[PDB]
């Protein structure tokens, strides 16, 4: 069965690979940007890992306050290190992007929700997209982009995933995770479903899902929301 | 909860109370003209209930080809034989205003794609107006005309809402199920807010939404658009 977290030396190997790799991280901020990202926000990223993500937006946007969220405590131990290692201050935390437990101060006063290249990897995907809507705040968006089905590939695109695939510098282990990671994902319509699930929970003003590759490598899933006003 | 559908002894009496009162079209038929309705045109009624709109509007312009839909098959059934019952030769389907299902043959034909006095009951709101859309030509035309929530109604308005519900010949289930429909209706920014999504998707060249009353007497939402040609 599929495996959420990523741990011990499994996420040492991530971060090594990630803090190099900046430029794959471009196409997430971007999307950020058109979201409304702005200065001095509360901006909360679900299933963190490391911290890059975290890293780049503080050093672009100073004035943002970040919450980073990872179920894998290693990975939370990580990040911060990481934070320090870059003479920077962001806050951490230990928790389950499925359930709003150990975040219900986070509740409703978040400008922006987002997760990356994680939602793939949940057991309940619905539940995701529910702790991202009750987290924003009326008005704010929520960005999801994370891995496509396998089965959702056209001829080109499966190509440029077996191409990317060789081309990356991973050992045996970190191929064979991410491709898995792929095998797992749930479908594009399973997106549109656990995201139309969750707003019937917490109604948006503003919906969007699809698909291209903007910079990443590979085609992935984006999903938008903003929780109604 | 809310609920969708209109169903047995309810809709008969619905189609009952609405039988004698056709006077109570008369705005929204007013609007489809406005919209550009006209003989021969292609016409579907999401959301149709007994077919009253159904027998005025082939009354009114014998040749359109109109189309009912309803989620009550009992509505359908009830809709059917009023029209036996008036010697009219009208379609009318079983169908989810919030999909296309079981109306792909349909799609991209209609000239014009109206609903009245129903989307306020729709669990999510930006699928009607999407089926709208996709119905609809490009070029087409789309009006939904139905019930806002309580919270945005001033306070003439209100007190209009109140003397009609008191004034209305009819028993107190009935007033309950109207009242409790404007309970659940959106608001104003929600009808905004599922007609910019569904036009997300489908392009218009024109869209408006506005309140007020021409005739059914109180406050109802209206929503126009026209999808862009192709
Ligand atoms: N249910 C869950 N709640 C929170 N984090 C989760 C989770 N399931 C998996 N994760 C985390 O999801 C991450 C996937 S790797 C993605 C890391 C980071 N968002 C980046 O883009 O670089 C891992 O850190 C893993 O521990
Ligand atoms: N999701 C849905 N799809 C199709 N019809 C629906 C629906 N939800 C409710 N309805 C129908 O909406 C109608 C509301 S009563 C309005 C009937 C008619 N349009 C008229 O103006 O007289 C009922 O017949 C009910 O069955």
């Amino acid at each position: 069965m599929k495996i959420e977290p990523i741990t011990g030396s499994e996420a040492e190997a991530f971060h090594r690979m990630g803090s190099r790799a900046f430029e794959r991280y471009n196409e997430f901020v971007d999307l950020l940007v058109g979201a409304g990202i702005a200065d001095g926000q509360t901006v909360v990223d679900l299933c963190c890992g490391s911290g890059e993500l975290e890293i780049i937006l503080t050093s672009r946007f100073p004035s943002l306050n970040l919450v980073g969220v990872d179920l894998s405590e290693d990975m939370v131990r990580i990040a911060r290190d990481y934070a320090a290692e870059q003479g920077k201050e962001l806050e951490f935390r230990h928790g389950d992007a499925q359930s709003p437990a150990g975040m219900e101060d986070l509740l409703g006063k978040a400008d922006l929700v987002v997760s990356r290249h994680a939602f793939h990897r949940l057991t309940r995907l619905p539940a995701g997209f529910d702790t991202m809507l009750r987290l924003v705040k009326p008005g704010g968006a929520i960005l999801n982009v994370s891995f496509l089905h396998l089965s959702d590939f056209d001829e080109p695109g499966f190509r440029t995933w077996v191409r990317f695939l060789k081309e990356r510098p991973w050992d045996a282990e970190m191929q064979v995770a991410w491709a898995l990671a792929h095998y797992y994902a749930p479908r594009l319509q399973d997106y549109r479903d656990a995201l139309a699930q969750a707003a019937d929970e917490t109604p948006v003003s503003e919906q969007r899902i699809w698909v291209d590759d903007q910079g990443y490598g590979v085609a992935t899933v984006k999903c938008f929301a903003r929780r109604a006003a």
